[PDB]
């Protein structure tokens, strides 16, 4: 989508004003923060920033879906408390926007990092249109246009260090007119790992995709669909259908009824393309769907119990995935080998999941994450996770994908 080489850890700062998009999300009892995580990333611009000595710092927000009530408080007092214990230099929580008060603080005390707005006023999104259910109306213009007037209002230089806006457009991704565009280390880090596949990297592009199940589904595949190195591992049972014909016949009769002409035809242009996408062959399969009485078999035998397949990456599917695994290329990783969660229809997955992060080094660099993966990595344990975890689960693939991408694009390279 591009993301060629923007700009990081070349703004030189120095008495200048700074206004961070950041991560500032996290759970909502007390103040008690649970999770740590996001927060944490923040730290390698923050700090750095934080203290060169520009004048400002100003460190936006956003967690939360203030739905029906209005600005409802469940601000972010504690976390203040979280950048003050890490920092220990004093963060100060004013407005998101303005407030009379607004434009005179930043200014008052000199080197500070401020913390302020979220999605409050309503201003950062777009209102929760459809008529009825939930009040207020979506549509609006030029009085964002004076949001956006009065946000920049107190900045120089702007710094996007979250997967925000690059899928849609929303609050400290946009307005924060004036130049300067700054992209914190972790965006950086995404479109160097991520960015290149995309380049000419020789190493190939080693591409592991596991369950069946489209959304986007679709749309995930043809995106991941274009690339370099032809080597994609995804387990479909209509591909397995496509690919040759019994398997699916006894097996039962429909995957993704779309899917079927548009996996069929998508998979040949990535021979065309590149050359391989590597399938089952040997599955497991269970009575129901859920974990239970089950059966593992290779191919051929499937109907009543099923109409679409068996479920979990086995033995055979195991091995060859490891099996490419074992074998250069980049390894990105979206969503689970399958059902990950229903132990005993979540084993092997474990299985392929560990070389490539172990290869990572080895083998090659591994760019995965999402969501469904995502758990996966947690459960399984990243531990060195060696490439990329691209949280944005969704907004990093279709990221991920080539799209655009709306947040990014506003940034160049610093200028
Ligand atoms: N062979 C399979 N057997 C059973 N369930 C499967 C199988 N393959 C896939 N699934 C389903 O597909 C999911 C795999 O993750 P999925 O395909 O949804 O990843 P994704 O689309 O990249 O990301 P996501 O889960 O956030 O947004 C599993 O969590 C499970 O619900
Ligand atoms: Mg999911």
């Amino acid at each position: 989508s591009l993301s060629s080489k923007l700009s990081v850890q070349d703004l030189d700062l120095k008495d200048k004003r700074v206004f961070i998009r950041v991560d500032f999300n996290v759970p909502l009892d007390g103040k008690k923060i649970t999770s740590n995580q996001r927060i944490v990333a923040a730290l390698p611009t923050i700090k750095y920033v934080l203290e060169h000595h520009p004048r400002y710092v100003v460190l936006a927000s956003h967690l939360g879906r203030p739905n029906g009530e209005r600005n409802e408080k469940y601000s972010l007092a504690p976390v203040a408390k979280e950048l003050q214990s890490l920092l220990g230099k004093d963060v100060t929580f004013l407005n998101d926007c303005v407030g009379p008060e607004v434009e005179a603080a930043v200014k008052a005390s000199a080197p500070g990092s401020v913390i302020l707005l979220e999605n409050l006023r309503y201003h950062i999104e777009e209102e929760g249109s459809r008529k009825v259910d939930g009040q207020k109306v979506k549509a609006s213009k030029e009085d964002v246009q004076k949001f956006r007037h009065e946000l920049s209002s107190l900045a120089d230089v702007y710094i996007n260090d979250a997967f925000g806006t690059a899928h849609r457009a929303h609050s400290s991704m946009v307005g924060f007119d004036l130049p300067q565009r700054a992209a914190g280390f972790l965006l950086e880090k995404e479109l160097k790992y991520f960015g290149k596949a995309l380049e000419n990297p020789t190493r190939p592009f080693l591409a592991i995709l596991g369950g069946a199940k489209v959304a986007d589904k679709i749309q995930l595949i043809d995106n991941l669909l274009d690339k370099v190195d032809s080597i994609i591992i995804g387990g479909g049972m209509a591909f397995t259908f496509k690919k040759v014909l019994e398997n699916t016949e006894i097996g039962d009769s429909i995957f993704d009824k779309a899917v079927g002409p548009e996996i069929a035809k998508l998979m040949e242009k990535a021979k065309a393309k590149g050359v391989e996408v590597v399938l089952p062959v040997d599955f497991i399969i269970a009575d129901a769907f859920s974990a239970s009485a089950n059966t593992k078999t290779v191919t051929d035998k499937e109907g009543i119990p099923a109409g679409w397949q068996g479920l979990d990456n086995g033995p055979e599917s195991r091995k060859l995935f490891a099996a490419t695994v074992a074998k250069a290329t980049v390894i990105l990783w979206n969503g689970p080998p399958g059902v990950f969660e229903f132990e005993k229809f979540a084993a092997g997955t474990k299985a392929l999941l560990d070389e490539v992060v172990k290869s990572s080094a080895a083998g090659n660099t591994v760019i995965i994450g999402g969501g469904d993966t995502a758990t996966v990595a947690k459960k399984y344990g990243v531990t060195d996770k060696i490439s990329h975890v691209s949280t944005g689960g969704g907004a990093s693939l279709e990221l991920l994908e080539g799209k655009e991408l709306p947040g990014v694009a506003f940034l160049s390279e610093k200028k």
